[PDB]
């Protein structure tokens, strides 16, 4: 039994009730099982958590779960009251009980306490009940797993939930050793592989942790993850994770990007990943031939909402190229993964960065293999605008509108590239021309 | 009898009814008068200009149509056909009239015709028929205008609509020449100033143009405009434009930020500003963005108990947004040619800092430590700025907002770390480390 879908667990402004409900159709027909309510800044999930569902929101919620329930997908409600429970204070421990339990009476039967995020110091009163940070957290969360009746699955985050966060090391942390002894043993821990945004999860780094948790974790999976830059977007396929990791774990959550449409491969991909070795104990999974899956299914959507025909010498029609699976190819290949572009993309680059280091040239064979050369990185410079022109005539209005911004971006930035290479090769602005805020201004002072 | 206001007139995701319909009640509250509906990216507005509304959109339209007259907002209606037009075609023209008047019988008396951000070039069919691009624009302006009654506010945004599009200049511009001569009298011009986003729009400027035209203009203001970038958000005040304007304008529209709770100063400010020489000693950008800010602040501690004691963990919400946050705020993204003094400061400090960090390994250590520790004490009030504007009751402002913030914070929380590492940073880091994506690495080889 694998908890394999989507964790809405990031920052910033969470999906609305109707995008949930569509997760949930998507997650089913796909074959994954498992949504986890977490928005960092939904205000009562974390910051208020102390407060109850009004009746208005309690009818959402309700409805939401009866949602997950007829989609076939296992709904797991969260709490984060790391920021300032008392832990040792009972009325608070009977604050978090009325607040599941609450929602446990909208229909509700999982459950999970997070502690991510949060800094190590104890208030005065906990340091003299409990003698360590994660004695706290283990104490309320046993105490909270059995008043509710030991929830088949209830899940935990801890303070120290991936490598590079354990002090001094995985094995030899504190703070895991007395979640991996004193956390009941019905609970499953969270886990986001070596670093919060994991290039890889090694199987021996699972061994690892597994060993001293004492139980193998439920990956909290940070890989398409856009919150933490604001330019940043992750169309790449899931990949890093080997399909040998299916058996030494209870289940994959992935936190994707912010942008609800823009999650269509980073899903998907998770899906045909899952599905590979479902029942695993000869390479099973393509990352470049699922994002190729991934990206035909998801061109169909783009031509469905959420005449004239001009003659020879008229004006040909602005909106008659609908988008194509090559633009989306190359729209991933430019916003791939964390820590990798897409070939594509490191392409257009590597041409740039020549282009721009033998541009001495013009003032030879050499001269015609840089007008060559940057004649084709033109071409590549079109078809950046070809694609965002064709996006931005499709008819599925939802998408275009989560994308827009990143789209136009690289469209605009790849406009002045162009427009630089068309310079080199002969011989009072917009505040465009000289872009990020002053934000953009502080980080180029910074080592890169 | 003046036209005060906001155009809609951005590139992105466009405001949804709800919020237009919210801007009516500011504009009437600030005794402003117009808006003008114009959103590059709305389908039906400029890509697919030809396809008349749907009996649901109609119905939306009819609603807000009927929601400006309510709040006293003249309601103007502009479509953007230049892209895709054949402005001989006949069938084309009757389209055109087919759709506005569609617009009209939602009770719609004010339009506008648009041709800005298209090219200069025409098709054959129309090169035969129209001597130049201007005697097309003219023409159909002119023919439309007439069919539709010769409306009280009718409006045309020229392709050459700021001093930097007119070729050759503004004063020998044979396209302006031929608007200025052909459109007829009753309708009003739309112009942006020397530039798109004009810094200043001196006097002489206006009636530069004004002499070519042969009216006043009507300003388009994309002052706090912040589509062309997507790190930039505007909330500094209406500045560089002299209240001796208002006499020499038909009207000033501001086409604000994407992000609709963002302009709040942007629009209060303009209502100051014309209020102010209704009939620059009478307007005060620094004065009118305190008057905005103190009046904006009221806005965050409304949405759209628990006391711990002495040796207890303190409440993490316990502290609302102040005017300082705001005015912080604001004079960290403040205006497209200009921070606001509280950011200059940071970022003159940061680069001197920088400057004389060898100076750790003399009075000089003095200086540089006690100007270290001030300039933490800077960084630290931005996170204050952040974490009490997360914790704030308006969730609707704030979710507009959080990128922003949340890019600031974060990149004085990296400049914080590297001024106390220079007082005393790569190896395996995590993707925050190395910001912007592809776009980011080819902005960096682009001249700066
Ligand atoms: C399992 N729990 C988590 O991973 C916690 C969080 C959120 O879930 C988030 O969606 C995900 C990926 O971003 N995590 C980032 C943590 C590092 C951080 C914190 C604050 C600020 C930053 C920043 F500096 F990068 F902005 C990063
Ligand atoms: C009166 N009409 C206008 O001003 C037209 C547009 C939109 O209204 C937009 O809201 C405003 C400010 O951005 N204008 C920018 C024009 C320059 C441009 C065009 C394409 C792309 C770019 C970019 F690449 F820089 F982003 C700029």
């Amino acid at each position: 039994r694998f908890l394999c879908g989507v964790v809405e667990g990031f920052y910033g402004r969470p999906w609305v009730m109707e995008q949930r409900k569509e997760l949930f159709r998507r997650l089913q027909k796909w074959e994954l099982n498992t949504y986890l309510y977490a928005p960092k800044d939904d205000y009562k999930h974390r910051m208020f958590w102390r407060e109850m569902y009004s009746v208005e929101e309690a009818e959402q919620l309700m409805t939401l779960i009866s949602a997950a329930r007829e989609y076939e997908i296992e709904f797991i409600y969260a709490i984060s009251p790391g920021l300032d429970i008392t832990f040792s204070n009972p009325k608070e421990v009977s604050t978090l009980k009325r607040k599941l339990d609450q929602v446990s009476q909208f229909g509700c039967r999982s459950f999970a306490l997070l502690f991510d995020d949060i800094d190590h110091n104890m208030c005065a009163a906990d340091k003299e009940v409990f003698s360590s940070f994660a004695h706290a957290q283990v104490s309320i969360t046993n105490e909270i797993y059995q008043y509710l009746g030991e929830p088949e699955t209830f899940l935990f985050c801890p303070t120290e939930y991936c490598g590079t966060f354990c002090y001094p090391n995985v094995s030899q942390s504190p703070y895991l050793r007395t979640v991996g002894e004193k956390l009941l043993p019905g609970i499953e821990v969270l886990w986001t592989g070596p670093k919060v945004v994991s290039k890889e999860i090694p199987v021996e780094s699972i061994e690892e942790v597994s060993k001293i948790i004492k139980r193998a974790p439920v990956i909290w999976d940070n890989i398409h993850a856009n919150d933490y830059d604001q330019k940043r977007l992750f169309l790449g396929p899931y990949k890093g994770r080997s399909t040998e990791l299916i058996p030494r774990l209870k289940g994959v959550l992935t936190n994707p990007n912010c942008e609800f449409e823009a999650n269509y491969v980073a899903i998907h991909t998770l899906a045909t990943w899952y599905k590979s070795n479902m029942n695993g104990v000869d390479v099973l999974y393509s990352p470049q031939m699922a994002l190729k899956l991934a990206l035909t299914e998801w061109l169909q959507e783009f031509g469905v909402p959420h005449q004239f025909v001009p003659g020879p010498n008229e004006k040909p029609l602005y909106t008659a190229e609908p988008v194509t699976l090559e633009d989306l190819q190359l729209l991933a290949d430019l916003f791939y993964l964390p820590y990798e572009h897409g070939p594509k993309g490191a392409q257009m680059l590597r041409e740039f960065q020549w282009l721009r280091a033998n541009s001495s040239v013009v003032s030879s064979e050499k001269i015609e293999e840089w007008r060559s050369r940057a004649a084709k990185f033109e071409e590549m410079c079109g078809l950046v605008m070809g694609m965002f022109t064709r996006l931005s005539n499709c008819a599925n209005r939802t998408i275009l509108y989560d994308m827009y911004s990143y789209v136009w971006d690289i469209k605009s930035i790849m406009s002045m590239v162009k427009s630089f290479v068309q310079w080199l090769g002969c011989r009072d602005q917009e505040p465009w021309a000289f872009r990020g805020g002053l934000a953009g201004e502080f980080q180029r002072l910074l080592p890169i």
